[PDB]
DNA sequence: GTTGGATGGTAGA
DNA sequence: CTAACCCTACCATCCAACC
């Protein structure tokens, strides 16, 4: 089992400098403009120039422009980056049909029919590297391993433009060496959990009882912990489906009225019912961010299909509800849809 | 017991 | 308006309806 995974560095911020080779060599943020006020948003990323002085994806873009003015800040084009990145799969498709795109940037092949070994395997990894930056002038990263979760790590490990494998062997390793906060899947509040039991490398799940390692962390978790300690992790590469599709909205300023914010969740509501494209949800939910950054949402899935009409009825309803039960202001408002017959 | 819906938490893009 | 956007996957918990 062979299984290869592509990563596209700094993506949004490499597909501006091909559209205007100009900004190659020096910084570049690509930026969500919230309209609140001159400036006001953040950072969606930037290139490594950029990064160089803590400029970086999730930081706010004042933030940014105290650290770097000089810096090109250009907004967020979602569609034009989408469009790049489906040229892209597509020529990653014609290396192998059993694909996996996990995101805007990444996809998972499966190549144990296409290569003998690793080597073999790393020169492909060769041709994939070359035949996007013949077509599409995007350098990429590529993570080479057993499984998805190692050649995630691997490709982590080979940031930017680089290729990496790890064989049987280092997995091995890696398993005793590699903090336990660097596997794919272990965020702060876990890596937190996990330090306070005194688990700091994979190797550590399989010399506790598993309840206590289930209590602390959840049972899946911990399940895949193990799995992996073990060497026994195989998700297969498998077909990605969309299981929500959404859109959310910043309000130019806070509201707890329903008139102020009625014209965001309608505009948010087209916007989804149009990303849906022949998709039927049963469920919708309506997702509110209030003034002190905390998610809320209110639901409902029907035993049908939602239709625009039935959409726009319902979350005003929802929305409501949520005004109801929460006496925050809100300050972003959308909706997702679920569910799909 | 099982399934699944509502809602929030965690993670990563 | 004074910093914090966008989008999606998965799981946990507290439930109720099932049988
Ligand atoms: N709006 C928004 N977009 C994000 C955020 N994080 C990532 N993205 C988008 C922009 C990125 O170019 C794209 C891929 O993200 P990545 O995590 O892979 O990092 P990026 O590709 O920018 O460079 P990376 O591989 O480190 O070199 O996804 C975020 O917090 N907000
Ligand atoms: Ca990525
Ligand atoms: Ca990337
Ligand atoms: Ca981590």
């Amino acid at each position: 089992g062979i299984v290869l995974f592509v990563d596209f560095d700094y993506f949004y911020a490499q597909v501006e400098e091909v559209l205007n080779p100009s900004l190659k060599g020096k910084p570049v943020v690509v930026c969500v403009f919230s309209g609140r006020f001159e400036d006001s948003g953040a950072v969606a990323t930037a290139n490594y120039e950029a990064r160089k002085f803590g400029v970086k994806a999730g930081i706010p873009i004042v933030e940014a422009k105290k650290i770097l003015p000089n810096a090109v800040y250009l907004p967020m084009r979602k569609e034009v980056y989408q469009q790049v990145s489906s040229r892209i799969m597509n020529l990653l498709r014609e290396y192998s049909e059993k694909i996996e795109i996990a995101s805007i940037d990444e996809a998972y092949l499966d190549i144990s029919d296409k290569v003998r070994d690793y080597r073999e395997a790393y020169n492909l990894g060769l041709e994939i590297k070359n035949k996007i930056l013949e077509k599409e002038k995007i350098t990429v990263t590529v993570g080479i391993s057993k499984n998805k979760v190692f050649a995630k790590i691997a490709a982590d490990m080979a940031k930017p433009n680089g290729i990496k494998v790890i064989d049987d062997e280092e997995v091995k390793r890696l398993i005793r060496e590699l903090d336990i906060a660097d596997v794919p899947g272990i965020g702060n509040i876990t890596a937190e959990k996990l330090k306070k039991l005194g688990i700091n490398k994979l190797v550590d799940t399989l010399s506790i009882e598993f309840d206590k390692l289930k209590g602390m962390i959840g049972e899946a978790k911990a399940k895949y912990l193990i799995s992996l300690a073990r060497d026994e992790y195989n998700e297969p590469i498998r077909t990605r489906v969309r299981k929500s599709i959404g859109r959310i909205v910043t309000m130019k300023r806070n509201s707890r009225n329903l008139e102020e914010i009625k014209p965001y969740l309608f505009r948010a509501i087209e916007e989804s019912y149009y990303k849906l494209d022949k998709r039927i949800p049963k469920a919708i939910h309506v997702v509110a961010v209030t003034e002190d950054l905390d998610i809320v949402s209110r639901g409902r899935t029907f035993p049908h299909g939602i239709s625009k009409e039935t959409a726009y009825s319902e979350s005003v309803k929802l929305l409501q509800k949520i005004l109801e039960e929460d006496e925050r202001k809100i300050r972003r408002i959308g909706v997702r849809f679920s569910k799909f017959i």
